[PDB]
DNA sequence: TTCAAAAGAAGCGGAGCTTC
């Protein structure tokens, strides 16, 4: 332990003594960090990092010598070098701002003078940077090595941070803003997804700063300094970037968005560089210079990414050997630029891509205000994807002469839910624009004979890309549908693309040609199909046509089907057999495919089925209120309004209701995953309000090109067949909007009751400003809830099965109860340790605990089995990072602002997370992991969670392997996995030790509404104990069903399109039998197996 | 309570209560 003398040798002039027991000023930088045994950063020991690194970046020869490497990235050329010269100059500016800010801090309130006199300002939330200063006459100055190294981290962050930010959804923004998710204003989520919160910006900056400092954290130093010092530096750097206008700070006032909300929230946006800035072609030169092992970089050729040791953002969870093997396999795959698509994108140009695939140039006064907001976000996503792709292309272009011959690898990690996620915001897995330009799929096809198998595969790929639902029809029927499309509507587009593949030119009306030809089939993959078909047409050697066009084997209603197979625990029923067949589990039909099923047996998938069940429940609901005209009229008005604006719901002249599967897709999925009905009602209303906002733009538009237009024709012209027929729709819209906002249903002791809101919609419509706000949105939602969502939920249960709903309920309760205990005991053991740290004279409140202390607290919870293990995957449902444990500020900037809360890795309540964790995890998660590692694992694919892109040469075998992987995952038993963990928990939990709030939480899950109130510790214990028995019985049931199923002849085509089902070769033949006969036969096997064990 | 990542700001004082 001469570590102390080692770190002191490197920073001998930092102020204070490196001893926690010392009397005067103590230096918590030297106490917190040690020199690594193996160098991590090349700036350690450098007296002037900015000068030294700038020198390294000044030429290829110097860079190579600095990095001690023979060759540098070819993208590091003349123009790029000049740009880095300028950025290094800017680094000096950031350093200069930081020095002045420090000088100001020291002078204000005589802090520097007081610090010199011995007041421990270096332990204040705003003074932790005083641990990296040095005495300078009558004042203090930054240690230049630590300062300039941090600035280097700031520069790299500035260059690439936006490229690595998380995507924000409604849930995120609702949590950030404290505004109800259903009541979020238009474009608010968009504004927030665009910027970074304080925590978001500072934590990412702090991470980079600490890595560039290249030291190791002392396990026995308080986290208030190990995390606090680099966070304090990051806050100062962020503040300097605001001063320099590299970052824009926007403090969003929630009170203008909701008068009762008092939150004011900072949003930080990095000023984007020019799209044609040479630095975009190689934005990681600093990182690759400073770090011995850079995280941020592209991987070309045989430079292969390392395999992540721990689950993404769950450092307590190691990736299993099987998971690591899968990660390795996916990281081995070579991706290649498809030159024709890049050239097509380039020739169209960003502006026309936006016009075609985004919203083009917005005319802010031909658009409803809310609609305009939505359009901007649309443009944002496309434009960012476009810019990111071409930055990547510019770097690839430097690697060699032929850009299509440069292999590209991508890093992956395993997420909390067991999915293999490609790292990065804009990569082939996550961005559709990029997916069609950089592909691992490649094949050489013989297309000289349109009767070849190769041509059939080619056709399949084209058809799927052109939005023909290829899994619903046989290959032969598909072919005819594709042919008539190509020779019909698409022909003018194909002609244009033939020309492009000849001369390299597009007509000035290219966007109109594509838009008209494609219509609703328009997508990036559709453009690939047009490109590839036209390339085939002009190909000189059709016998050896090279194309990356792919076929996606995609899971049919994957999540719900997986849940039904994995977590249904009872006897077999005929309804389950029919419904599971909708997802590709065929019993007693050797070699049956999904294409055959859909075309000859059952054209309705699981979502359509639930939709038909919804119509039954809606009819049932009407009957119960048959004589109640106000209620009948209220229901009619809701269905009327949805019919006006939604595609998936249509009503006829006689009130005949017709619904499409699309309206049930999301609600069915999230219902299984524990979503409440109110959230679903909010999403449905949002779909409606979006469409009317859009239709309002149409008003503004049609009114512009014709002032004389009637409001009826201005709003419903496009949708009607006549003048008078249009005022009928307008009258409907007005009647519906009035009755749905002025009157709401409420459930009173089981019965539906209509009440006046007193806040009904009144006034002439102003198309530009028109906004459905607060009280009116809530009204629509309450109507949607009781008259649509609630019948839908009934239909959902009837479709997936009451038995599954029961299993998911037991799973949720068990994992929630366990997470509550983990969280509460963690917090208790923290506040215990803090109470004895108060006895320590060396300890100050704000220092918090050491890592070793937190490790010991975490390890103490091990007997409560926080981890769920399957044998090939590990799940940590309660795992999180929250500010609630420490409940204190970690650091501020030197202006007493940018107050970063102290966040700690700790268990938190699971809520309903247990359901999707296990279902996604042991379902599609396990399938993909199996697909990557199984014998004869498909090569050269791109896996996207429940779908897999396959090159045209291998569609048959890869699809059969995918269906085999499905069958393998269906041998899983996630309830048994949860049971094993929960039973260990039950053996060791002490419910009496829990805080009253924790006990209340558990009572919600373990007890009914009635017997909570005054429940004893013992009551809650017995109830938690009952859930264990429930899980045990479910688990045994699931295990039996899977064994019995494996005995029978099965054809599995859940990963559908190609028509290559996996056959399990079960010996018991259940062909020529109805589902009823099959169910009886399976139940005979079930009982017999149940006796094999009761013995 | 769907899941895949969290997440108010700022004066005064030197933590943490307070007000917007
Ligand atoms: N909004 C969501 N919330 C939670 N999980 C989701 C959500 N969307 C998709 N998933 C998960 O990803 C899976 C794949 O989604 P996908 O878009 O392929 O739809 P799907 O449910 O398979 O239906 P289909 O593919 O037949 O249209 C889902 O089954 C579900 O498990
Ligand atoms: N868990 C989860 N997965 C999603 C969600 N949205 C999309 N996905 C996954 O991402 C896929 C979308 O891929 P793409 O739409 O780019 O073709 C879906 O099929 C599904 O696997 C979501 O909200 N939650
Ligand atoms: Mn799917
Ligand atoms: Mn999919």
């Amino acid at each position: 332990e001469e570590l102390k003398e080692g770190i002191d040798a490197v920073y001998p002039s930092l102020v204070g003594t490196a001893d926690s027991k010392a009397e005067g000023i103590k230096n918590y930088f030297k106490l917190s960090f040690t020199l690594p045994e193996e160098q991590k950063s090349r700036t350690v020991g450098s007296e002037a990092p900015l000068k030294d690194v700038a020198q390294a970046l000044s030429s290829r020869a110097r860079y190579e010598l600095f990095t001690e490497k023979e060759t540098a990235n070819p993208a590091f050329n003349g123009e790029v070098i000049k740009r880095y010269k300028e950025l290094m100059e800017h680094g000096e500016g950031i350093a200069d701002i930081l020095r002045s800010r420090l000088a100001k801090f020291l002078n204000t309130k005589d802090v520097g003078k007081r610090f010199a006199q011995g007041t421990e300002a270096n332990r204040w939330v705003g003074g932790k940077l005083l641990n990296i200063v040095e005495q300078d006459g009558d004042t203090f100055k930054y240690n230049e090595q630590l300062l300039q190294t941090a600035v280097l981290a700031g520069l790299q962050w500035r260059l690439t941070a936006t490229s690595n930010t998380a995507i924000k959804d409604a849930k995120d923004v609702a949590a950030i803003t404290g505004i109800d998710q259903a009541l979020l204003p238009e474009g608010l989520v968009e504004q927030f997804d665009t910027g970074m919160t304080l925590t978001e910006a500072v934590s990412s900056l702090a991470q980079k700063i600490e890595s560039y400092w290249g030291l190791s954290r002392n396990p026995n130093a308080p986290l208030g300094y190990t995390k606090g010092i680099p966070t304090a530096m990051a806050a100062e750097i962020l503040a300097a970037f605001v001063e320099s206008t590299d970052v824009v700070e926007n403090i969003v006032d929630m009170s203008e968005i909701d008068p009762d909300n008092k939150k004011t929230i900072g949003l930080y946006t990095i000023t984007e560089l020019d799209s044609f800035d040479p630095i975009n072609s190689f934005p990681t030169a600093i990182e690759e210079a400073v770090l011995v092992n850079p995280t941020e970089k592209m991987f070309f050729g045989d430079d292969i990414p390392p395999v992540a040791n721990t689950q993404l953002r769950n450092p307590a969870v190691r990736n299993t050997p099987e998971q690591k093997a899968a990660l390795k396999a996916e990281q081995a795959t070579e991706f290649y630029v498809h030159t024709p698509m890049v050239q097509f994108y380039e020739t169209l140009g960003k502006d026309r891509i936006l016009e075609l695939m985004g919203a083009g140039t917005l005319n802010k006064e031909l658009l409803n205000d809310n609609h305009a907001k939505s359009l901007e976000g649309k443009n944002r996503s496309v434009e960012d994807s476009y810019n990111q792709l071409f930055s990547v292309i510019e770097q690839v272009r430097a690697q060699s002469e032929d850009i299509s011959t440069v292999p590209i690898h991508y890093a992956y990690n395993m997420t909390r839910v067991g999915r293999m996620q490609m790292l990065g915001k804009y990569n082939p897995q996550s961005a559709k624009l990029v997916r069609e330009a950089i592909l691992p799929t490649k094949a050489t096809l013989d297309l000289s004979n349109q009767n070849n198998e190769d041509f059939s595969a080619f056709q399949l790929g084209l058809a799927q890309a052109l939005d023909i639902k290829v899994h619903t029809m046989t290959r032969e029927v598909m072919s005819d549908e594709l042919t008539k499309l190509l020779e019909g509507n698409l022909k003018p587009a194909i002609d244009m693309m033939v020309e492009f593949n000849t001369t390299g030119s597009l007509p000035e009306n290219a966007v109109d040609v594509l838009n008209t030809a494609l219509g609703d089939r328009k997508s990036f993959v559709a453009l690939m199909a047009l490109m590839e078909y036209s390339r085939y047409l002009v190909a000189e050697d059709k016998s050896a046509f090279v194309t990356p066009l792919y076929v996606e084997a995609d899971g049919v209603t994957n999540g719900p089907i997986n849940a039904m197979m994995l977590m249904t625990g009872g006897l077999f029923t005929p309804d389950w057999i029919r419904n599971i067949a909708k997802g590709g589990l065929f019993i007693g039909s050797p070699n049956k495919t999904m294409n055959e099923h859909r075309s000859t047996a059952d054209n309705n998938d699981l979502y359509q089925a639930s939709t038909n069940a919804l119509m039954e429940s809606l009819g049932k609901l009407r009957s119960n209120y048959a004589s109640n005209m106000p209620i009948q009229s209220q229901i009619d008005s809701l269905l009327s309004l949805m019919d006006l604006f939604l595609p998936d719901i249509n009503l006829g002249e006689n009130g005949a209701l017709e619904l499409k599967r699309g309206i049930a897709k999301n609600p069915l999925t999230i219902t299984i995953y524990g979503s409440g009905a109110r959230g679903i009602a909010g999403k449905l209303v949002s779909s409606v309000t979006d469409a009317i906002y859009e239709r309002m733009s149409d008003v503004l538009k049609a009114r512009a090109k014709d002032p004389n237009i009637s409001a009826a024709m201005a709003m419903f012209g496009k949708q009607a067949a006549s003048e008078a027929h249009a005022e009928e729709l307008l009258a409907r819209f007005l009647k519906d909007m009035e009755t749905l906002t002025s009157t709401v249903p409420v459930k009173r002791k089981g019965v539906l009751e209509l009440q006046s809101t007193g806040t009904g919609a009144k006034g002439k419509i102003n198309p530009k400003t028109y906004t459905i706000k607060g009280e009116q949105l809530k009204a629509l939602q309450e109507n949607m809830l009781h008259f649509f969502v609630e019948p839908l939920r009934n239909g959902i249960t009837q479709t997936v099965g009451e038995s599954l709903v029961y299993s998911t309920e037991q799973l949720q309760k068990a994992t929630q109860i366990q997470s509550v205990v983990l969280e509460d005991m963690f917090k208790q053991r923290v506040q215990e340790k803090l109470a004895e740290k108060a006895k320590d004279p060396t300890w100050k409140k704000g220092d918090f605990l050491t890592q070793k202390e937190l490790n010991d607290i975490q390890a103490s919870l091990n007997n409560l089995a926080p981890m769920i293990e399957t044998g090939s995957q590990t799940f940590y449902i309660a795992g999180s990072e929250n500010a609630e444990v420490a409940n204190q500020v970690l650091a501020t900037n030197l202006d007493d602002r940018m107050r970063v809360p102290m966040s700690i890795y700790a268990p938190a309540q699971a809520g309903v997370a247990g359901i999707p964790f296990m279902t996604i995890g042991t379902g599609d998660g396990m399938m993909m992991q199996t697909l990557s590692t199984m014998k004869g694992a498909p090569k050269n694919t791109l896996k996207i969670f429940d779908g897999m892109n396959i090159g045209l040469n291998d569609i048959t075998d890869a699809s059969r392997k995918a269906n085999e992987a499905v069958y393998t995952s269906w041998q899983g038993n996630p309830i048994k996995n949860v049971y094993e963990s929960y039973a260990k928990f039950m053996k060791n939990v002490d419910f009496s030790k829990l805080s009253p709030e924790a006990l209340e939480a558990i009572g919600k899950s373990a007890l009914e509404y009635d017997q909570r109130e005054n429940a004893t510790v013992d009551d809650i214990a017995n109830a938690a104990s009952l859930i264990e028995r429930n899980l045990r019985n479910i688990a045994l049931g699931v295990d039996i069903r899977h064994k019995v199923l494996d005995k029978v002849n099965l054809s599995i085509d859940q990963m559908a399109a190609v028509g290559a089902p996996y056959q399990n070769n079960g010996k018991i033949d259940l062909s020529n039998m109805t589902p009823e006969q099959q169910a009886d036969e399976l139940n005979k096997l079930f009982r017999e197996e149940l006796e094999a064990r009761k013995q």
